[PDB]
């Protein structure tokens, strides 16, 4: 009945403990201490953090709570506007929307994307193919070149060629410094960040001014198999009306968003799983060497790599790259029957420690072992969320699984890979989280494209 | 692309007689010894052919190109188990249905309710060894299906079939046992010699057991947590129908035959390698001390019972009992990059020779040593398959090494073991395998429960 909670700071009660530059460890450190659930209060907040799976069930029944705008999203907001991600489920843009763009994201779907993800597939492997001895491949980064290009090709048939570049693209520049101001708001109305205020208006007209122009070259008259043209062409069969241009713009920014950091973090974290668990790798290697047999992967060919998406699930287990979501009590209800919630009241959704649930899991939480999803249907009812929930789920899962399983098959197949440094995980964390100077040799296995 | 072995033949009787023999399994093994990895085997009216290397095993585990087929064995089983579980094609409604509703009451969380009538059985078996005389010694498998028989009627419809207050087998376990060793019979007659006698057997074996079925399922619905309690009370999330009576017996029946048969093997089994290796049989006795500290074991001390686990693997490794499953292709396949395959065909995995490829487990492959269960990620994939493949594997897996840990457990504990007649292994064979004639002297340690 009684919530825990934990240190305060005065009158800025809870807020300081997120002033930190690793929150969610720092959240989790927290739940360890505190159990299933504990209240976090700031000025102007309150809400409650769920880590059990008894909990986090009840939380996640659509009659009973809504998605939430976390302080995270109401920041970013800010440039994604209406879109799907920060829109509020009552508003008439997010169910519109989410009509038009469901069929671009399904399994079917994915047969037509194929086809670009290779592009941008093969240009990481020539990349690394290309290196000289003993030079080295810092992770991270290199998975972000390549999401940020796959959803670039896919979504809008642009190419920010990031395998061209040092320093990133300017609209990325923009973007990446936006998502900074906007987690730097949430650890914070002084003259000092005055600058910054500034500059993050910058960065928006930067956003808008290259989104808004695309959308205009575009409307040329061309078809592509990408995502711009479906909401150019596309009609709500529920009002019959198409996206409005205003809109169209918002869901860009945010499939940018949401698609290169979450996905370029999990291809991260899956390659530093499988070089520090070596039984793994050589089991996730011979998978891809026997399934992928064409020079060019098909999209058939990556749904057999059975193996390689068990890594992928495991990954997420420890380390969902979008680690956390929020919700509000549609109505007054009673949690767990011990927590009686007020309508409107918080809960924030704090997704690793929901995998750490030793009585879902056992207790080996800790090690990476993929052989725990060998049977996906086994696993029990909302043990296992990194997508998110319900109709406010992850609309692009689909879309980033495949990638990612033909990003990891296709390296695994043609390089073999050396944790030369004994690399340290070291999680840094933006609104997203990646394992931060990750770095691995790469000795090619010499099989041409 | 490769000319397929195939045995010996007999005319237009083909393969067949190979099978009229009392030990078809093992004669089967020998066959593979003799031809390799993959043999056909003809019968009038079917083709297939016999797997029993991991390399051709591991694509024929996968789902998107082979799916369960039922073996002429299970074809008459289904005779008297109907549409349950285990005798279901896959695209029939009812399986995939009952599939949906009985997932949860199998999984490790569901083992927590089970476990205080698996310990009921238990404390049973235990204490009708501590009341034997000097002297008198245990007939094993009697007394292992003695305890898995009376586990499942307790844990799945609350029904206590008092097997340690008989010495004549319970009326429904009569014609069970019997109708199931007339399934075996149809498979080894060269037919139709006035077999009436057996066919009006058959039948009334069947009345007996669906009447005391109907009459349980009848008697209940005018709460106990137990498989009988969600299968009135479930409904599948998918069509949101729940099972029908008709079905509901089907799998009563299912479990009953699907669960003691087996799981009383290997504890027979794995008691019997226990006393044929003295050092091993110390390290798991001393294992059970240390853990079970109370005198009634607890669910978490059984998850702790790490090498009995690894011995219960190892028993399974090398003698499965349920020794073979059966798979058809969706498509013309090529199996192995040489045997091609029509749409349609049929593959036979004989678990016992997988289990012994000395690519997989070294030249030691007879050798029983459980540490080669410490790191399931160190086994290749599909290498190790006693509980089947897939959607299709074994629901009752968690159910089964629960209850052998749990057993094994007290049985190390309170008791040493002499193996007294150093007995000589005789499998006997019915659809499952036993170790026939184990007897065994069991001297108590005098610890009180
Ligand atoms: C290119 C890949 C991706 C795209 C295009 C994408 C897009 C989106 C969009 C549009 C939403 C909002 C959906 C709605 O409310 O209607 C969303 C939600 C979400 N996504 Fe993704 N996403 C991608 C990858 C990922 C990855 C890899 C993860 C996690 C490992 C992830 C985790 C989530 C979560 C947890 C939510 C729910 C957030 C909340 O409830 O507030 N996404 N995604
Ligand atoms: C109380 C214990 C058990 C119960 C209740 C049980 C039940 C079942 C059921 C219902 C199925 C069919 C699943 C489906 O197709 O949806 C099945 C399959 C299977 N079971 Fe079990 N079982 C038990 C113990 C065992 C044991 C101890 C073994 C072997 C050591 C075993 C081996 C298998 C195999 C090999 C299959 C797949 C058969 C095939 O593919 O044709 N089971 N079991
Ligand atoms: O917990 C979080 C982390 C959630 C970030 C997820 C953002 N994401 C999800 C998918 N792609 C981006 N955010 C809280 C922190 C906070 C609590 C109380 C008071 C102020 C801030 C919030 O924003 O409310
Ligand atoms: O190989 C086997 C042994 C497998 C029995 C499985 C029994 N079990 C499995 C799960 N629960 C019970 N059975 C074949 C024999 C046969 C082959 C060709 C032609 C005729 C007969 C079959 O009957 O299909
Ligand atoms: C007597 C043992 C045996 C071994 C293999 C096949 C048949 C019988
Ligand atoms: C939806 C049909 C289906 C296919 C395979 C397994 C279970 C159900
Ligand atoms: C050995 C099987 C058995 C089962 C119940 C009672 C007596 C014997
Ligand atoms: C340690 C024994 C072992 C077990 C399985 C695969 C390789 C080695």
């Amino acid at each position: 009945k009684e919530m825990p909670q934990p240190k305060t700071f005065g009158e800025l009660k809870n807020l300081p403990l997120l002033n930190t530059d690793k929150p969610v460890q720092a959240l989790m450190k927290i739940a360890d201490e505190l159990g299933e659930i504990f209240k976090f209060e700031a000025p102007g907040r309150v809400t409650r953090y769920l880590s059990s799976q008894r909990l986090i069930k009840e939380a996640c029944d659509e009659s009973r709570f809504d998605k939430n705008l976390s302080q995270a999203l109401k920041f970013v907001r800010d440039f994604a506007g209406d879109g799907l991600l920060t829109s509020w489920t009552h508003e008439k843009n997010w169910k519109k929307a989410h009509n038009i763009l469901l069929p671009s994201f399904s399994q079917q779907a994915m047969k037509g994307y194929h086809a670009m993800m290779v592009d941008i597939a093969v240009q990481l492997v020539q990349k690394w193919e290309r290196l000289n001895a003993d030079e080295h491949i810092e992770v991270p980064e290199d998975m972000t070149r390549l999401t940020l290009d796959t959803i670039g090709l896919c979504g809008f048939n642009y190419r920010f060629n990031s395998f061209y570049r040092d320093q990133p693209h300017p609209f990325i520049t923009s973007m990446v410094r936006a998502l900074d101001e906007a987690m730097n708001k949430l650890q914070r109305d002084d003259p000092a960040y005055d600058e910054n205020k500034r500059q993050f208006q910058e960065d928006i007209k930067v956003m808008n001014d290259l989104v808004d122009k695309i959308i205009a070259d575009r409307k040329s008259g061309e078809q592509s198999d990408d995502l711009l043209t479906h909401m150019l062409n596309g009609k709500d069969p529920e009002t019959g009306e198409p996206l409005d241009d205003e809109n169209i713009r918002y869901q860009i920014i945010t499939f940018l968003i949401a698609g290169h950091e979450t996905t370029s973090g999990l291809l991260s974290f899956a390659l530093y799983f499988l070089v520090k668990n070596p039984h793994v790798l050589q089991k996730a290697a011979e998978e891809a060497a026997r399934v992928l047999v064409d020079p060019v992967p098909s999209y058939k060919q990556v749904k057999q790599l059975k193996y390689v998406g068990m890594v992928l699930n495991e990954a997420l287990r420890l380390w969902p790259t979008a680690p956390a979501f929020s919700l509000y009590a549609k109505e007054d209800t009673v949690l767990g029957g011990e927590y009686p919630l007020e309508k409107g009241d918080e809960l924030m959704v704090l997704i690793p420690q929901l995998h750490r649930d030793k009585t879902i899991w056992g207790d080996d939480v800790e090690e990476f072992r993929p052989e725990r999803f060998e049977n996906p249907s086994a696993i029990p009812q909302h043990a296992f969320k990194p997508f998110g929930n319900g109709q406010r789920a992850c609309i692009g899962q689909q879309f980033a699984l495949h990638e990612a399983t033909l990003v990891l098959g296709m390296m695994l197949k043609h390089f073999d890979f050396e944790d030369h440094t004994n690399y340290e995980l070291d999680i840094k964390e933006t609104l997203t989280l990646k394992p931060e100077g990750f770095v691995v040799k790469a000795k090619s296995k010499k099989i041409p494209l």
